[PDB]
């Protein structure tokens, strides 16, 4: 159990990202596997389970 | 069990980023396995799990 | 059991960050396993389980 | 059991980072194992469980 | 069990960092085993378990 | 007398700008004078002729 | 006189500007005289005449 | 006179700027003369003539 | 007279700048006269007349 | 006169530049006179004529 009383509270929060990518060329060549790439200005909360982010696995057997 | 009175909580915040990237040339070349690039201004909690970011890992057996 | 009285709490905080990457050229070149690369700004909080950032593994079997 | 009361506290914070990285080549080649590069600020808290950050470990049998 | 009262507390935290890396060529050759670079401000708490940073291990068996 | 053969050129030019601004309060008194307030992401060119950005003069006798 | 034969050229240029400006509080108060705040990512040429950015003056008489 | 034959010029140029600026009160307070706030990122170019970034004067008789 | 042949020239150029300015609190109080702040990363070229970056003056008679 | 040939040339050139500055208050109080505070990452060319960077002069009759 979870009680909050009189609080102010903040959990997984992005307040203000300011980016810039300048690129010639991008090349992503993939076989396979997983590729992950340019997350940006991401926020999460979870309860009770499991969180990824940008995650990324070979294959499974 | 978890109580707040009164209180004020920060967990997980990124409050201001500023970024710049020049590449001239970006590749990336994968066979298999997996890769993770530029994960940027990520902010997570989680609550009774298991939490990754930017987790990468080779394949499973 | 946590309790918080008229406390003021940060816990995985980033507040403010200036970041500049020039790259001429760039590559990854992977055959299995795992790369990562980049991962910026980041900040997690995690109860009552395991947590990785920018956590790399190679095969498991 | 955890208390803070009147109490002010900081864990896990990264206030203020100014970081220019330039490169004229950079190269990453992999071949199995596992490869972290270029981990910045990054902030975590774990309670009751493992942390790691940049980790990286060869196969696991 | 752990008590805080009227008093401020500061545990891992890194206020105020300023990075320069110039080079004019960067390369990592890997082949199994596990390499780690340039993990730079990096904040964290643990409570009740291990935890790492830029811990690099071999493969394992 | 000018004269371009063949030839590329680029004068005031502004390629690329991202801009967060947050302001909880702002307030601009003014009594005579001249204010000027946040000229952003301006470009100009001027031939035979003077040429002025956020300029700001008082009165004139 | 001015030529240009084959040539690339650059002349007040500004590429890549990430900005983050965070603020409680901002006043300005004037009275009389000339405030001149925030002039952001500006370019200009002038040719043949005088040129100013952010220029402020008291009176003239 | 001038002459560019094959070749590659820059002349006032600004690549590339990350700034972060956080303030919890700001004020400017002027009574006459002159006041020059803030002025970031600015590139200019003039020919046969005077130039000025961020100049302030008092009054002028 | 200015003869560029095959040749390469960078002049006033600023490439990569990172910055952090943190204030609790800032003010500006001023009579008469100039004041100047936070000029930052300007660039300039100047030809055939004089050049001022953040000149401050006072009254002039 | 003045004459490149094959020639690489840099004048008033500033690549890479990382600052933080933390203050928890800072006052500028003036009368008359002139105050010049900040110039970070100037650069400037001047050809046939005066140049002055973060210049400060009193009044002048």
């Amino acid at each position: 159990g979870v009680l909050y009383v009189g609080s102010k509270t903040k959990e997984g929060v992005v307040h203000g990202v300011a980016t810039v990518a300048e690129k010639t060329k991008e090349q992503v060549t993939n076989v396979g596997g997983a590729v992950v790439t340019g997350v940006t200005a991401v926020a999460q909360k979870t309860v009770e389970g499991a969180g990824s982010i940008a995650a990324a696995t070979g294959f499974v057997k």
